């Protein structure tokens, strides 16, 4: 490796990337001379924007970096979105954005931008190479905030500077510390938990992803002190399944007694969980355990923070903690769960199998049975986070959920897809797309034919931003904006090489998925649905 | 109007805005139920990128304000590469990018982003609305920024505020001034560039985009000192036509005698150009004229710096300079020119028309003949610019040419030509996309599909970024990355219920595309090109 | 508390805060109305740089959270030097940074800055208020985030929102999760550091500021494997007293076998450090334990590297590590370290002692030897770091050490050591001020004056620039514009009502300093010192 180019390549090489997602120009082309050289996979891109989110849907599967790479000045303004995405999910992402000759630098030169300053919102780390030494030194030090989970990494590189002399090797030759450590609580702030949780005569446990390696904790808690399990979006993956004290989900999209359990319980304890609708949290009694002692608090009154990992703070706590022998509210919030949940059924499963469009709730019942134990849900940002939190379900642990569920943006289900599938193409990747968001990035459907990713592209066609036409009738708006003519992205995917279907009939959805998710390749389903359903 | 939103769209319906695009969503809600009540057309995009690049073409087609808006965090995030490229571009784009609800601000919350400090590069003006008298006032400071010519400004708008009460009226009240000022040079500097001139034996003009409210004093100038006229890409669409001077374009893509008249003359005058390949211009003797003297000296040595509009300056100094007999060094560079590009048709020019795949400089040849003498073109960053710049020209001045000139984003063709087709139906528009443009922005077909907008879409579909392939065969690097399977664009659009034509026999070039120039609608042409063809 | 200023105030005052140091003014004065009406003292500065750093010194000192304010565009734009300082060394401090009426944001109005966007680099928080509720939420945020560990917090808030009606509570009543969390290493990390120490033959430890809750297991550890201990700046306050191991400091101002011991040793163990000074580092055997995953490995090649805390990381891997019975290393590097100190005090003690300027080493033996045993010292920037760092000593570790060890400002120690003794006027604070940077912020003496809070302001005056004479002796360039006239400093302290002594006999330094240190009041201590005195 005599350039910094090449230097930069190996150094990615050795620390196990075995892909990088981007498209090639200008400045980039040093580095992808060096992707050439290497065995790392150049995948190319329609648009650097499903780069971004293709490596942060890849770390997320992996728990290893993910990279993406753009040209100068356009090329790499394009990764923004997909890098605010990546970072609020926090991903382990380094984005190469190559830059104008350093030459030109200050002097309004053709693509100019200043990436090293646009991208300080979307990163943990975001600095510019200036020389071969200086660049070997924050390629490590974006590497290894990323590695450690700062978020997001930016190394802007000019393009000249790219060709020029690598450094001597001192900071490439470091290993990387990626492991992750165990953060006890602070015994005064455990303390106070521990007397907030045996004082209260009932409890209610609120999770988010924070909760992902403390199952086991988490629920052998809630057996102790008869306490339901509420859920926030970003946690479902991990704690709804094989839960008997699971009361559902709280917010807009959420259902079953969990506004109910976390308003009426004694005690409120947040475990892992940055849920941002405060409207919906009690106020009275509330403990919050966080990692990030900056999270706490952020939501609602918070009496009992708790600085710490919450399957650490749990084990801490538990041999301190009386066993309650009270279970009328655990049993009384169980049941008014189940009601709700019922109520639902009677109502509406007598006349879905008929309704003409077809109802989305019906769609995703029905993927929630026929996509295999292991597959990979991404799902489009819109009504499809009401699909997917309400009806897909995680049984056995093994199934990953990925969306754009903190930063909310439209259009990442397929460029999501395309990364996730890379990873494995043996194992089966469920898009849950929205017409809506399929168009913002529509492209992506050349990624999918060029790679021949064989992702599962099931399009909930509503001919509607969904979510919005919601919004309004919730403010008393009177539409505008949200319905416009029929799109056949069936039609499209077929003269883009996919195969496809259309299913507009309800009585042939369950069939037709079948056979679509059993083909042994990419698939694009374009189901037409109702875009007025909601129970 | 007695909320904000009400008022931001009465003021932009005093200003004779017609159009906003965008696409709508949670923040932006409140104000598209005030455009609904109003006479303000909503464009639906598919991708917010596209609506900021729209508003940009409208702006330098008609010469007024523009709009665009977009949805808190994610939504106004992807405004981005289109405000920058309407920055770049000079254009009058007021963005509206709605925000998240006040409270929530500094909480960490779904959707959060900082707009109002995102969007500080690829701007004049960027401030955020916190008050309806404050929102009313901000408005105002934005609108008269981007009608003064200070590029995009941008409005950030929580939602909840937006909902609130207006201002009373004292700053949407007012007149925005949106003349042109007739900038006239320091005497001193005035008189250093007659004496620069008279000294000189020979002159070469180089023009820019600078020179588009002065043809007539340029060629004025270049009739009494006999000066050959080059200009660079921007300039283009002003001084290339029905002029007897013009000795072509400087640059990589350039062609003709340019280079040689403008290192070879005794003195250089920069004309509103911002040209910036500083390895093609003189250092020796270098006379600039521009309107903003923070540009000037950018590029190369300059000797005889002049802040100054190019017509008043020209006015200014034409009765102090003296006429020039002799024709020389003028009638030199123009057979120079002519040698220079006799070359490249006694090389290339031979049996084109049997070409397979189809030559791309050809496909651009019989596009220049068969469009009407007042087409809009956009053209798409890659190899469509040195197609557009070489083989499309402008006669009697009544086209216009948009592109991504000076910020170089791809994609921008389709979208830009949206924008164009908007302000007249009647008016024919032709976007020369590249594969590799179009297939960044392919969700744009539902929205020229949608609006019925009469474009043509002339596909140079070359499977490849045929211009990155041509820089790694300067660079001698072995080419990687840049050619793939190849895409039926034809068959795209007309999934998408576009008009449609495949062309990959070169011999049917110039019936196809004159059927598909004739048709009443929106058509898209895709035509096979070869990747590796080019005339140099 | 019915505007937002006094749920402000009231806030802090629940938190603990005592005072504010600031300068009142246009958008402050609802907010001082709220301080008037509190427990909360106003201390008034003559410069609002010097609140920034006496806020941070304060909080170096009590471990707590320190408020300073500033008024609209100007008033806090002068915080910013303060606050980088604040923010490199880790202070708990929020900045109250009063902002133009928010009616005139945005219309270039009188005084107008954007202070929400010039203090994102110098800290871990910074948003504005814009209305009551969201208000309180982000002074929650703010307090959370900088309780946490992440820096510097700035509230921006515009003076007529000030007296606007305050939120309703929800976020104030919050607790701040304030405690120290244990962090243990992940156990793949732990195992290649136990690896790494049993197959190394000799070890060198180097410590630094996060060791402060360590000492008993780094000697611990030192004791097992007989390594020296050496340490960066950082670390010099807790673990150079009552240590057999020790070897003293690395870099330019760096003395004894510290260079040697890291060096030579088979493994040198970065712990709790982040010395900036790679030249003087090893690369090829290096491990490092840090409690940030993204601070390590960037300063040398780093083979081992554990994400955690330092005594909980010892505590873990000590009953795998072998005990090591050749003490020979230990031994060589404890007789070159004394054999290095020892050769310095029998040749240079009489010189020094008696030399006329006065020796500034002689001024720090007696200042270590005179100053109580729970003294704090500041240190300002330049040639006072290195008398700092050479002479000052923590004998039973109840000596603060406060300077700009980081940030590396000038200026520092005045402002600081005000902060310092507002905490309590019995303790006794020594400001170590060099003659550029008192002169730097000279109205602080007004300040002083003004509170007659009785620290004692030690001008080592060697009418120079020493610290850049010494830069240009080293870079062979031909010395200019670092030494000026002299200055009467006691004279000028005299005017402004402080109690001075211009010291210029070596032979009465000891007597005058002694007398100087037990007057019960401020006083000012002029020394005139050797300009070529440069280590
Ligand atoms: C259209 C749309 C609508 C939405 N509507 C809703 C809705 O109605 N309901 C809903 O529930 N969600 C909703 N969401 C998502 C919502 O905005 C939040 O993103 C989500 O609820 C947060 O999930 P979380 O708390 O699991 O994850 P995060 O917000 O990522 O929080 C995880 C927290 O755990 C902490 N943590 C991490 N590891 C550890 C550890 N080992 N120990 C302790 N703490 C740790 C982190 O520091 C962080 O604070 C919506 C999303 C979309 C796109
Ligand atoms: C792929 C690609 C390749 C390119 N290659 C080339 C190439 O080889 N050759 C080439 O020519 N271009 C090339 N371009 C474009 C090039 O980068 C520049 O953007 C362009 O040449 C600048 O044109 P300009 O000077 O007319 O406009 P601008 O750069 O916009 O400069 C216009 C100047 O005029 C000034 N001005 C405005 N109004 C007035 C007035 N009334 N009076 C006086 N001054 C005024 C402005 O202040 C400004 O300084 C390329 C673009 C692309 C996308
Ligand atoms: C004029 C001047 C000259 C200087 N010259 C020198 C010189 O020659 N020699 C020198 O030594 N210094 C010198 N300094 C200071 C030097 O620049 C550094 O600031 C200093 O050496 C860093 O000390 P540190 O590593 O202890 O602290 P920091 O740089 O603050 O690093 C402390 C580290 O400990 C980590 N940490 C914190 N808590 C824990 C925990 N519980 N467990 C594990 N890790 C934890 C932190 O994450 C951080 O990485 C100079 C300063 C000045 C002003
Ligand atoms: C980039 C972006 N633009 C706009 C929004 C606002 N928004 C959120 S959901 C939604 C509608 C999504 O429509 P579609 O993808 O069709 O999903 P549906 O709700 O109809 O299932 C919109 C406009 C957003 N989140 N991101
Ligand atoms: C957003 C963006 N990404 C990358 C580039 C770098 N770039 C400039 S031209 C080009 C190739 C364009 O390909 P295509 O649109 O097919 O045009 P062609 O040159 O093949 O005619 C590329 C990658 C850019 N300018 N903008
Ligand atoms: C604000 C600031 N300006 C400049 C410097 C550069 N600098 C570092 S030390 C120093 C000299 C300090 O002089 P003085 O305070 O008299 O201390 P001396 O070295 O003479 O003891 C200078 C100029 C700095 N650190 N901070
Ligand atoms: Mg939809
Ligand atoms: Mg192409
Ligand atoms: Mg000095």
């Amino acid at each position: 490796a005599h350039s910094y180019a090449e230097q930069l390549i190996d150094t990615l090489e050795a620390q196990g990337v075995k892909r990088i997602y981007g498209l090639v120009g200008d400045s980039l082309n040093p580095i992808v001379d060096a992707v050439r050289q290497s065995d790392i996979e150049w995948v190319h891109v329609r648009n650097e924007e499903a780069a971004a989110f293709a490596a942060g849907a890849e770390s997320l599967i992996t728990g290893e970096l993910a990279v993406c790479a753009a040209s100068c000045g356009p090329g790499n303004t394009h990764l923004i979105q997909g890098l605010y995405d990546s970072h609020r999910n926090g991903a382990k992402v380094l984005a190469i954005a190559s830059h104008i000759p350093s030459a030109q630098i200050g002097s309004t030169f053709f693509q100019e931008t200043h990436p090293e300053i646009l991208f300080k919102e979307c990163s943990g780390y975001c600095e510019m190479v200036n020389g071969g030494e200086q660049g070997e030194r924050i390629l490590h030090h974006a590497i290894q905030s990323t590695m450690a989970g700062k978020g997001v990494s930016v190394v802007v590189i000019p393009g000249d500077i790219a060709k020029e002399d690598a450094g001597d090797g001192t900071y490439s030759n470091s290993t990387i510390s990626s492991g992750t450590p165990v953060v006890f609580p602070d015994p005064t702030e455990a303390a106070a938990l521990v007397e907030a949780i045996n004082n209260a005569k009932s409890v209610t446990l609120f999770c988010g992803a924070g909760v992902k390696n403390a199952r086991a904790q988490v629920l052998e808690l809630a057996e102790k002190i008869k306490s339901p399990i509420g859920h926030a979006l970003g946690g479902k993956q991990y704690i709804q399944h094989e839960n008997p004290f699971e009361v559902g989900m709280s917010g807009l999209l959420g259902y079953g007694a969990c506004v109910d359990a976390s308003n009426e319980a004694d005690l409120l304890i947040l475990l892992g969980t940055d849920f941002p609708y405060s409207d919906f949290l009690p106020k009275d009694n509330v403990a919050q355990v966080d990692i990030n002692g900056a999270h706490i608090g952020r939501r609602t009154t918070v009496k009992y923070p708790v600085t710490g990992d919450v399957a650490a703070t749990i084990e801490n706590i538990l041999p301190h903690v009386k066993e309650k022998t009270d279970r009328s509210f655990l049993d009384r919030m169980l049941k008014a769960h189940e009601r709700k949940l019922s109520s639902v059924v009677e109502t509406y499963t007598h006349n879905v199998e008929k309704h003409v469009p077809i109802h989305p709730e019906y769609v995703a019942s029905i993927l929630n049975e026929l996509a295999d134990k292991d597959a990979v849900f991404t799902v489009d940002t819109g009504m499809c986070n009401v699909w997917h939190a309400r009806y897909i379900e995680n049984p056995e642990g093994t199934r990953d959920f990925v969306g754009s569920f903190r930063h909310g943006t439209m259009a990442n289900a397929l460029p999501h897809a395309i990364g996730a599938q890379s990873v494995d193409r043996n194992r089966q990747v469920i898009a849950m797309c929205g017409d809506g968001g399929l168009g913002m990035l529509l492209g992506e459907l050349l990624t999918v034919k060029l790679h021949q990713l064989p992702l599962k592209a099931v399009v909930f066609n509503n001919s509607s931003l969904g979510m919005v036409k919601l919004e309004m009738l919730v403010e008393g708006q009177p539409e505008f904006g949200t319905d416009h003519e029929e799109v056949n992205f069936a039609e499209i995917a077929a003269a883009a090489g996919i195969k496809s279907v259309r299913i507009t009939d309800p009585k042939k959805v369950r069939e037709q998925l079948a056979e679509a998710l059993a083909y042994p390749g990419p698939v694009l389903i374009d189901i037409v649905t109702d875009p007025n359903a909601l129970s």
